[PDB]
């Protein structure tokens, strides 16, 4: 269980993004445009970035660290994490960005809309595609040997960036596959171990996918037997949310190994493994439910009166949900 709780407020519209900065601190999104960061020991609210002025799309720490933000303002913010300044916007967009990913190795990050942009610390734009699709990026994942995948409605794009002659600044990208496999728009996209990513869909489709030659591996029609709204994975494992239930299906074994049909009165939004070996699960209600793998329901964190949108996982420091409620709770002990 997690008795004690703290509510932290600040959000005037859905609380939809969290992301760690640091051991203890954390930051929100909500599609009132704000950014807050927030103490994850004391509950403590420690700053707000206030500069957008539509919903927030995608946000990510840059490791000084930064924290950049999309919004369907059509613009990317670039923030100082310590000053609270903000670096730059970004408005060279003509349509919303809806991901940013970090290549860390190559040290880049890359924002996904029509386009996809590559960037440095610096903030130049080093190489971008011209007129990709109407369609619009809507995942981004690293994979090794500087490859990233972009799902663009059914299909996937591989590219492989390279970084220039020392002497040069000319960047490249380069497109090295594509694959075109789902039937529907991937939904969910995940790099599963550096030897495998897995795509689904909404109408449940699951394919695992090898990481380094970009081979099907495996594919489901429908591995489940209601839409999927949510997949994440471990080493081993995705868990779906599917329906009012949870999922849970094995990339070694091929099989749905465990199931929990109504999990909750409403959909599941998502569901995960946290590191302890649990699994939390988050519904359209606000019930968020802990459980132990048949399943275990071993907890109910009952706060929210509205769809969870998110959650975080501190070791140290108990959980963290956000809500269409407007509310970030703060569960521990």
């Amino acid at each position: 269980p997690y008795t004690e709780l703290l509510v932290l407020k600040a959000h005037h519209d859905i609380v939809r993004f969290l992301v760690q900065l640091d051991d203890y601190r954390f930051a929100s999104a909500g599609d009132d445009g704000i950014v807050v960061v927030w103490n994850a020991q004391t509950g403590e609210k420690l700053l707000e970035l206030n500069g957008h002025t539509q919903k927030i799309t995608a946000i990510i720490t840059f490791p000084n660290q930064l924290i950049l933000t999309a919004s369907a303002d059509r613009t990317v913010i670039v923030w100082d994490g310590d000053t609270t300044r903000q670096v730059q916007r970004i408005s060279c967009f003509q349509s919303t960005v809806k991901c940013l990913t970090v290549l860390q190795r190559l040290d880049v990050w890359l924002s996904g809309g029509n386009d996809l942009c590559v960037w440095n610390r610096k903030l130049d734009l080093l190489c971008k595609t011209s007129h990709l699709s109407d369609t619009g990026i809507s995942a981004l994942v690293e994979i090794p040997a500087n490859c990233v995948v972009a799902a663009v409605g059914k299909e996937l794009i591989i590219f492989r960036l390279v970084a220039p002659t020392e002497g040069s600044l000319a960047w490249a990208i380069l497109e090295v596959k594509r694959l075109l496999d789902h039937q529907d728009n991937i939904l969910s996209l995940i790099n599963v171990n550096d030897l495998s990513f897995v795509t689904g869909s909404h109408v449940g489709e699951l394919i695992i996918w090898d990481a380094l030659d970009w081979t099907m591996q495996a594919y489901e029609r429908n591995f489940w037997d209601i839409s999927i709204h949510h997949f994440t994975c471990d080493e081993e494992n995705v868990f779906a949310a599917v329906g009012r239930g949870l999922y849970v299906y094995s990339l070694q074994m091929k099989r749905v190994i465990a199931c929990q049909k109504t999990a909750h009165d409403s959909n599941v939004l998502h569901v995960a493994r946290l590191p302890n070996r649990q699994l939390i699960s988050c519904s359209e209600d606000g019930s968020v439910r802990i459980w132990e793998l048949q399943l275990e329901l071993i907890g109910d964190l009952i706060g929210h009166s509205s769809s969870v949108e998110m959650f975080l996982y501190f070791e140290d420091h108990g959980l963290v949900t956000c809500s269409a409620d407007h509310l970030i709770i703060l569960w521990k002990n």
